[PDB]
């Protein structure tokens, strides 16, 4: 016990590859409902 061991380096880089593919994501469907409501009118 008391170890202190560290998360230290780029495993935080997984971390914030998973929230910048999230918001990659939510953008991909604002640009279909978008592009679907365009196709909607007349």
């Amino acid at each position: 016990k008391k170890n202190s061991y560290s998360y230290g380096w780029s495993f935080y880089f997984g971390a914030l590859s998973f929230i910048i593919a999230e918001m990659v994501g939510v953008l991909a469907v604002h640009m279909f409902i978008d592009r679907h409501k365009q196709l909607t009118g007349g």
